[PDB]
């Protein structure tokens, strides 16, 4: 585990509802580079099912189209960590939430991209700040960020 | 000009020689994305003319290839600053140098573009530091960062 920043004492049901993802980044350009990079993903709204598991809406450019995706990444022992069935079972770690405006979380793999979520359809120069300092400790190649207008748009066009 | 960070008292001689483009930012995603993004450029060596003003040499992915380029930035009253022969004139301007290790500029139309130069294919912590400062105060949307290898590398491949 490259990344070591975990929220302490996480409550996965308070994390449920609609979210933006202001902000990405990853430790390879080309895992975020084109539209249809594979892990540029934007995040939708977060289901944690009643067993702890947490469910994902996201939309992801797939063949010249914005696609609708769910994604579930099943509990494990660590709160803040949960795993998905990808070929390599691969990570989500959440560093950091409030609840009520920001959280951020990477996903890995040797691969790594983080990003910063948040609520409204704004830009939070705190969550930002946040999510910059989480990142310092972290080997990123490719930052992305998203203004309000894009943040509306189906797949951040 | 949204960029009012300059150099003061820049000897646009001290430059002359090799650079190596370490990070890249820009205030819009899509002028960096592509590899072939119109203000995609890597740095390979600066050339100031004998009447102070400053030619570039510099590397450029174009249909399917890494292109070979040479540009004329000429001087302007304000030594810091330069102006380019593009159908609109837009402005490069040096930020900061200490001119042995590595150089801050940004280039300007609305649109803007910065980079981290470096002297050597290393990964200098310091100028990295300078230039997430210089940037803080700009609205950047897409930030780069190449590693040893790929600087070594035709167009950072
Ligand atoms: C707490 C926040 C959790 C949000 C989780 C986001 C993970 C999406 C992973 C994309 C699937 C990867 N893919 C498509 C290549 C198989
Ligand atoms: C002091 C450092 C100065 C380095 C200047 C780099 C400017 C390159 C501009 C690319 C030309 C733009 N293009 C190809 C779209 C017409």
């Amino acid at each position: 585990l490259i990344v070591t920043q975990t929220m302490k004492g996480l409550d996965i049901q308070k994390v449920a509802g609609t979210w933006y993802s202001l902000a990405m980044a990853a430790s390879d350009i080309s895992l975020l580079d084109a539209q249809s990079a594979p892990l540029r993903v934007y995040v939708e709204e977060l289901k944690p099912t009643p067993e702890g598991d947490l469910e994902i809406l996201l939309q992801k450019w797939e063949n010249d189209e914005c696609a609708q995706k769910k994604i579930i990444a099943e509990k494990t022992k660590i709160p803040a960590v949960f795993k998905i069935d990808a070929l390599n079972e691969n990570k989500v770690l959440v560093l950091d939430t409030d609840y009520k405006k920001y959280l951020l979380f990477c996903m890995e793999n040797q691969s790594l991209v983080c990003q910063c979520l948040v609520r409204t359809p704004e830009v939070d120069d705190e969550a930002l700040e946040k999510f910059d300092k989480a990142l310092k400790a972290l080997p990123m190649h490719i930052r992305l960020s998203f203004n309000p207008t894009q943040l509306e748009e189906q797949c951040h066009i």
